[PDB]
This record gives C-alpha cells, sequence and structure tokens, in this order.
C-alpha cells in the first residue's frame, strides 16, 4: 500500500537522523572506550553483572538494519553504554569517567535531536 511505503519513507528519514545523531554521540568517545562490546574472553565475569550489553558497534547494526523505530529506542541503547560502565567500573577509573563525560556531552546532542524529531515528525 502506499500508506506502507509512507511509513517506511517516514523510517529511513529518522534513519539519517538518527545516523548523524550517532557519529555525534561517538565522536564525544574519543578514545574508543565504549567503541566495541566488552570482550567475554578478556572480562569472563561480565554477564554475570551486566545483563544487556551494549557498545556503539551494536548500535550502528541495528541502525543500519532500521531497527530503531523511534528516538526513545535508540536513546535506550546509548543509556545502557554508560549505565552499564558505571556500575561495572569504580568511580576511580578512566572507564567509569569516560562515561560521565559521554553522557554530559551527549546529553546536548540528544537535547537538539528531540526538538529535531518532533519539528519534522
Amino acid at each position: 500500500s502506499m500508506e506502507q511505503v509512507a511509513m517506511e519513507l517516514r523510517l529511513t528519514e529518522l534513519t539519517r537522523l538518527l545516523r548523524s545523531v550517532l557519529d555525534q554521540l561517538q565522536d564525544k568517545d574519543p578514545a574508543r572506550i565504549f567503541a566495541q562490546p566488552v570482550s567475554l574472553k578478556e572480562v569472563p565475569d561480565y554477564l554475570d553483572h551486566i545483563k544487556h550489553p551494549m557498545d556503539f558497534a551494536t548500535m550502528r547494526k541495528r541502525l543500519e538494519a532500521q531497527g530503531y523505530k523511534n528516538l526513545h529506542e535508540f536513546e535506550e541503547d546509548f543509556d545502557l553504554i554508560i549505565d552499564n560502565c558505571m556500575k561495572y567500573n569504580a568511580r576511580d577509573t578512566v572507564f567509569y569517567r569516560a562515561a560521565v563525560r559521554l553522557r554530559d556531552q551527549g546529553g546536548v546532542v540528544l537535547r537538539q535531536a528531540r526538538r529535531e524529531v518532533d519539528s519534522i515528525g
């Protein structure tokens, strides 16, 4: 149906906007601490601690399959990146600190992304 196509075009345009958002958030991680999944070879207990691991490569795979239906879903995954790190790692670590700085810097990007999502529809 034409209605189905129109909905598909809206999801495509959302995907474009989310890709730009993703790029901007990942620029706020110049150390590439959040770029890839925590390796279970290197941190074998990780899944005892963290029940829903997340990282930027995993988000990018979801995104390119148009797997984010709205901005809330994308933000949920971004928050997992931060929140998982802040639980597993202590306050005195480069990991935790990186997460805090990513959260603080990413909030600015996401604030305007929400306005754009609402504005364009």
